[PDB]
């Protein structure tokens, strides 16, 4: 498939739209990046999709979303520098699919873990829109793994 | 929070429901497991949520879904072949969040990467339900990252 | 007993309510933490209750309340970092109860030291509400040990 | 401030009053002690308030309540057994306050931890009087941390 | 699942109730303890549930109930004797389940041995309630295995 | 007493009856065995009651129930395979009673651990009949220790 734009929606009070433009098509990876002004290149949101064949025939597929955070949002100026990038929150989905693995196996695994990350709970058929327009819908959610990852408390 | 059951839905032609019963709560990790008949303990669908504080104050949160495939018995051994597992398709979401990170930032990152894993594309607000009742909806999908993970060919 | 929420009241001008949610149930300890947005995880108020058996049979019971302080309260932003956590004020109650110690002994010790920390003075039956709704009631109090710990002057 | 008497109340069925007379004022510490008849000096209820400036500018303030239990005499030694002490239940509140810490912060911490030691629970503003005249009120209490300290089983 | 209290009934003439409160939850071990008045910690009734994976894949599950009998006071020596534990009556159920075992096998084994320990005899359907309010029902019972364990005389 | 038959009931959907006939009575050992059609001797359900006096006077009483699962035929190799036993699920109750123990101690311990293995929970008087005609009653039961032994997941 060809590289396309990737439009995401974050979880602020007012859901803001973020556009990742394709940058580069490499041999084992491909990269999408945000393009926002008065933001250092290091501060743009980055999406790296890479893949490799382990020595045992097993295929490792990594999708890495880096979200940078500047320290104090700055009034952009003609020759004024942006806030130095304070840190990065990183989230990587790794999929290990062995030699004998099949399309059905991979699809099942991906769909079920996606439901988990969208916080399926004891009640069957439960999920939360990752493209939800509801502001603060994820941080306020009490679903086991959404709440778990966000507020850093897994169920025990 | 307390551990609850977790009900997921696979991507077979007729969508099947899988239920993960809570098994154990360790000091740092918690484990849910399916309870299917005629399956060994090591062959059930397993979900492991673990977390550790790195030496730099950065916190690493892992959610690991193991989907096993058990072997099939060929009646040739002069005894019914013992029921063992063939292999495991594994999918682990890892979130690295430093000490300066907040609830707002962790939520932004989780929601955007969930949208990515649900095949967010150039068209804004595009997502595919991971609890979808549409059979084979994921394996047939052409959404960039759903397709790339299912078929081991990311956009390039 | 099961872990429950723990609701405390501080000593500002307007008494503010702080909720500690249970995080983890470990083998020798249990942890409660505040969950407040635009605050680094390191800056949340923490409560760690641990217990161990010394080699001589004596039981050591520690309850540790960590109160972090950020350096300059910051206007939360979409991709704006919180104030880096400036320092921690820590307060630990340690109870040493030997092998021959009894329920009555431990209850007596705990109640009397609690009265001391609530600042019982020469006048009998004297105490100060630790859940007091009166703003600034503790910092302004002149009770020997409340005043002592707060303003860092013990009676001599 | 000047050292005053300190009147506390235990948790017997009929609540008894204990009075701590000031004994000595050292350079860094001060000591109150009970004066009960037929008790050696080392068997009286003792209260020690000491403080030291750590090498990092952080100040450590300790308040230590020792409650002794004297042995009982069995008339078998061919002489009345000498009155000695059996053991000591000790409870020490320690406050670590750094150089950047203020009166507001020390007060917040002390009040909240006092509320904790008085069995603050999920219900807001919950506390048990440490000068309470209700006999056996503490040992019978089911408040989380009162119960946990008295019975050596914290919530888990 | 989560640890709950465990309420048992003994075989005294007037059947008494014992309550085991959870103390700690480890990864491979969970402990319940009784909290009775005027009994040391070591003299309380203890319940230990543990599990381990042997090197051959076979899981070993152990449930260990310790009923202590404390030393009766005795008359004074030099000083009054300290309270100490005389001995412990211990009862451990161990279940060995190899890799190829199923829920059916384990449930069948557990139910049948439970009926055995509840004194199944030649007449079908025979059983004795372990929660029975009938005082001295077990020590008086003549069912082969109950009587055998109690009176240390096995059917021969 | 004299050895009698022992009639047990399993946990199949339709509850089946198993009869253990006495085989042999030794001095410190007695054996019961099932006699089912089309099952080898080693595949029959076995029950072993033994006792021994340790070197410290403490008596050790063991009751061991072996439930074998025989190998399923499988297709022909060179010749038709001979019937053989696949594995054994084993459940052993061991009771340690020191010299100073009495009938009261042993009966109390046995009844309380029997109520435990029959799934006593927080609610008093809780029990599950081990001779119950309710099919699949044990494997479906959620009582902490019954469920724990069955599903190899202990309350934690």
């Amino acid at each position: 498939p060809a590289m396309t734009n990737i439009v995401l929606r974050d979880d602020q009070t007012s859901v803001a739209t973020k556009t990742l433009i394709p940058i580069v098509s490499d041999g084992n990876m491909s990269v999408w990046r945000e393009n926002a002004a008065n933001v250092p290149i290091d501060g743009q949101i980055k999406l790296t999709g890479q893949w490799e064949r382990m020595k045992d025939g097993t295929y490792r597929l990594n999708a890495k979303l880096e979200v940078p955070v500047m320290e104090t949002a700055g009034a952009g100026g003609a020759y004024v520098a942006p806030p130095k990038v304070a840190y990065k929150v990183t989230a990587s989905l790794t999929l290990y699919a062995p030699s004998r693995s099949t399309i059905a196996d991979r699809a099942n695994a991906m769909k079920m873990l996606s439901a988990v990350l969208c916080g399926a709970d004891a009640t069957a058929g439960t999920t939360l829109s990752p493209q939800s327009v509801t502001g603060d819908a994820w941080k306020n959610s009490a679903l086991p793994f959404v709440f778990g990852f966000i507020n850093q408390a897994f169920p025990t």
